[PDB]
């Protein structure tokens, strides 16, 4: 029997074993390649799973444990992509990273993460969330030399995206989850198209879907930009009322330690929200109280059976004692408030 109310889950990815790839760092290199790397792959999913379920973790994830990168992997899978053909990019309006670029025509010819969502699906009874990133997302973690339009580019990538998240459905798949981060930045292009492209990729999906926006990992460029972000951080007001509108049924956000206003999730009213109580951004572990007093802020503004207890990113770049820390946090401080709803303390 799963968790009725308050059920925990995280961003998606987690850190990935030493004999695997170089630890906390994002683009890890692999340790491993052939088939010692397709049963490595697998191995790690299992000691993720494990980790997860310990921590109490009720809404498991891959741990992203399969996968270099949360948007590059799946674009390298596509046909039209050249994965070692890198460039050097400007990603998020704001900072460098090297991407792949698109050469060609896109397409997915073979399936991408559906084969590791059967093996996980085969270890455990609990809901599986698998995310894949967004459209938007997609085309600004990459260089375009071939469709020189992020709007036409986008549009493929949400066809393509559906197709996999469909298989990811059949597979078991629970909870699909597209990560938007852009969504922060592109505040036009959301409004234009973006919010658009999102509804190609889930069409026609029976599970839930989630969509996930944040502040980014924990990383230094992205604490020195929150630095710059002033006393109230109001760009989910800039996306929010479409995402209300729309068919996704799941909103992940960043929260704790933010400076979100937190009324702004009375403007997505209805949709279940994955409030993030675990700042991934720092070291410091959260105290189960800590992550229970952000859990009890959002109940003003979100109903107790629709409140998701999260993370507010991504943890593949943080150790695993951290990490682990922080899950036993985000579980503790979620029984904190379901004992105050259920009069049980
Ligand atoms: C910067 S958004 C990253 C989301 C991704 N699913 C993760 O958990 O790492
Ligand atoms: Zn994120």
């Amino acid at each position: 029997l799963n968790q009725a109310l308050l059920p925990t889950s995280t961003a998606g990815s987690l850190p990935k074993p030493l004999w695997l790839a170089e630890p906390e760092t994002l683009w890890s290199p692999w340790k491993l390649q052939g088939e010692e790397l397709i049963t490595g792959k697998h191995d790690a999913l299992r000691l993720s799973l494990q980790d997860q379920q310990l921590a109490g973790i009720d809404i498991v994830s891959d741990g992203e444990q399969t996968r270099q990168h949360f948007v590059t992997t799946f674009i390298e899978h596509l046909n039209g992509v050249d994965f070692s053909k890198r460039k050097i990019v400007k990603i998020r309006d704001r900072y460098d990273a090297s991407v792949p670029t698109v050469v060609g025509p896109v397409s997915r010819q073979k399936s991408v993460f559906v084969e590791d969502a059967k093996f996980l699906r085969k270890q455990t009874t609990q809901p599986i969330k698998w995310a894949l990133p967004g459209p938007m997302t997609m085309i600004d973690t990459l260089y375009d030399d071939h469709y020189k339009s992020r709007e036409k580019l986008a549009w493929e990538f949400a066809k393509i995206l559906n197709e996999e998240a469909k298989e990811l459905e059949a597979a078991g798949v629970d909870i699909i989850q597209f990560d938007e981060p852009a969504f922060n930045v592109f505040f036009d292009e959301v409004n234009d198209w973006g919010i658009a492209c999102l509804e190609r990729a889930i069409e026609g999906l029976k599970c839930e879907t989630a969509v996930h926006i944040c502040y980014g990992y924990g990383i230094k460029a992205n604490t020195d930009w929150k630095k710059t972000l002033g006393s109230e951080w109001r760009q989910y007001e800039e996306v929010f009322p479409k995402l209300q509108k729309s068919n996704i049924d799941i909103i992940s956000l960043e929260c704790h330690n933010s400076h979100v206003p937190m009324e702004l999730l009375e403007l997505i009213r209805g949709k279940k929200v994955m409030v993030g109580a675990i700042d991934v951004a720092t070291d410091t572990i959260e105290t189960a109280e800590e992550v229970a007093d952000t859990l009890r802020k959002a109940l003003k503004f979100v109903d107790a059976d629709k409140l998701y207890p999260c993370t507010n990113c991504g943890m593949t770049p943080l150790s695993h004692q951290v990490t682990r820390g922080k899950l036993n946090a985000l579980s503790a401080g979620a029984e904190i408030v379901r004992k105050e709803l259920l009069a049980l303390r």
